[PDB]
């Protein structure tokens, strides 16, 4: 059998199970918005509710990929071809399961992910019985992840996450053309978890395939980027995602899609249709999260925030030690690092997920600043 | 990774060249052309606003409580909460649920049907296992059965009564020799039961029965997969459910938290309404019983069972006869070589009666006339 580990949200459970909070405070451990879906998303559903009867196509709508290329165009400007997009449950299976479809055949598969990382990275290697190689990011080289050479070229499928949850760290053109290079230079699958790519304060993050454009792999072999609208829209029940990139290895991923399942309601389409033709409701939500970014520079006195993602990877002692003081003292609830990691990385750390509207923020952020200050 | 083609492919394929001199009507897609309920449509309406909530892999604790209670009313049997996991409805759960029980077996070998759905072959090769196909023959009455050495050497077994092509559904007695036979030789018994609400006049009985009727009634070894798709003419829905075994639901509940299959808590609200209501149910199944016997009066001396809606016609070739009525008259009709393996089927074609009684009339007396007449 596999082996079922904790779950970050349980191991918080269990650290603040014997403690009472003296105050009432904010939330700030689960990474997930907070915010109202924009009526007209909304309103898309209810009016597409008699398409209920009809079997949804595991490919889903042609007009539902139309609408996730037009928006890789306007975003990255890029023209994805028809077979370089398959439209998906959101991003969370497809990260699970594309390794197991990619690895199907491999004898001892190995799998290079960063350290600390979305559980689901993990998953995903138990899955397909996978060796993993743990890429982690410290302050010693300014969070960035790399591997030897021998590592190189014993590794079969390497995922990124820029930005990075939980870091924030995101790599520049530079650095992901980098990667496209060793990936053909020694034929590994490369993926990137680009389901941050919306949420920044100033320059856009760049994709992954910008990279391919760069380094003279316009076809995209051996690359795929995997996309959501969940933090984007604020529309995480709509479960709508997309991954794009190598046309030949996706040609024979819609093929083993045909049998999975992951299907949703022509009317859950259509709401998705919507959210992913227009920019403007978007652009909403990222300016809070770019303020919430702003307001935390300017509290957290000599710290390092990128301006990417809505997190906060916030050097303390002890992160263990640190989350239970603020919630005994303060009811404010926060992530130790080591939660999200292997071998102790994240120990020093709290992740603070800023997903509230940014006026919210200002008294909680700064009382956490007063527990870690001199 | 092999990809066998589906019926459909195949059927496309076997019709490509033929321009078909009139229009008829299509008995090959095995879906539901009824209208939605409107109260369902209502459900999911009135709960848009909470598309902004992530949806859980174990479902609202409503819908489970709403799919336990439609097991009470139509099988009398309470089922414990551990004993029922809310699923995206049943392909999914045929397709994964081999891959999480059989997940670290030497040489896993399942057996199943023949002819049958197509899913349980693609769920037996991605866990790369042996199947072991029981054919369902007019010589044996539709039995399934294997013998002494087969039943030693087999891991899973996956029965689909009602079944999909042939109709062919167990008794209580058969039902219950099945749970003996999976307790004496150790392996785990699985009843698709997707037709279970499709039935003529006596209802077909529950897997989970034979197993109060057999001294089983912690479900051991046995589980039974329901969906909601053809009961409520809502497939859009994507609702079932997986029942029986607690101490297999209590695992497959934490493999499920890594795959994704999750659903807007919207889409849950309107399955949750479906599930409670027996009254829209009832009408559909008085349709398809009606459909039944029309096609019963029509095709003489034909065996056609009082469950699921479904003809397993015999016809001299299923392929020509298919090619000979599409291109006279534009009927299209499935031939079971398609549902089956090993030559199983290539006597028939399959008939599935899905539209309003009217409409069957026509079509049902023209196929009868050319089995009358070559």
């Amino acid at each position: 059998g596999m082996t079922f580990e904790p779950y970050p949200f349980e191991r918080l459970r269990a650290l603040l199970k014997e403690i009472t909070p003296k105050k009432r405070g904010l939330d700030l451990g689960i990474g997930e918005p907070q915010f109202e879906t924009p009526k007209f998303i909304q309103d898309a559903l209810k009016n597409h509710t008699h398409s209920l009867n009809i079997y949804p196509k595991s490919a889903f709508e042609e007009s539902l990929r139309a609408a996730q290329r037009g928006f890789f165009k306007r975003r990255f400007k890029i023209e994805l071809k028809e077979n370089e997009l398959i439209s998906t449950l959101g991003s969370r299976e497809v990260l699970f399961n594309f390794p197991s479809f990619v690895l199907f055949d491999y004898q001892n598969p190995t799998i290079a992910y960063p350290n600390p990382f979305y559980q689901i990275y993990e998953g995903a290697a138990k899955f397909i019985k996978a060796k993993s190689l743990l890429m982690p990011l410290t302050k010693e080289n300014d969070f960035t992840p790399s591997l030897n050479e021998k590592e190189l070229q014993e590794v079969d499928l390497v995922i990124l996450n820029s930005p990075n949850n939980p870091t924030g760290r995101t790599l520049s053109l530079e650095e992901l053309i980098s990667w496209v290079k060793l990936a053909l230079k020694h034929d590994f699958i490369l993926i990137n978890d680009e389901c941050y790519s919306e949420i920044y304060e100033n320059t856009p993050p760049p994709s992954l395939l910008e990279a391919c454009m760069l380094a003279g792999n316009e076809a995209f072999k051996n690359v795929l980027v995997i996309h959501s609208l969940s933090k984007r829209s604020s529309a995480p029940g709509l479960r709508s995602g997309f991954i794009a990139g190598d046309s030949r290895l996706l040609e024979k991923y819609k093929a083993f899609r045909a049998y999975l399942g992951y299907t949703s309601a022509n009317a859950i389409q259509k709401a998705s249709e919507a959210a992913w033709l227009d920019d403007r409701h978007a652009e909403f939500f990222r300016n809070i999260y770019a303020n919430n970014l702003k307001l935390a520079r300017k509290i957290f006195k000599n710290t390092l925030i990128y301006p990417y993602s809505f997190y906060v990877y916030l050097p303390v002692q002890n992160g263990e030690n640190f989350a239970k003081t603020l919630y005994q003292n303060e009811g404010i609830i926060t992530l130790p690092a080591l939660y999200l990691g292997r071998n102790r990385i994240g120990a020093d750390y709290v992740r603070l997920a800023l997903v509230y509207d940014t006026p919210l923020l200002e008294k909680p952020l700064e009382i956490i600043e007063t527990y870690r200050e001199n």
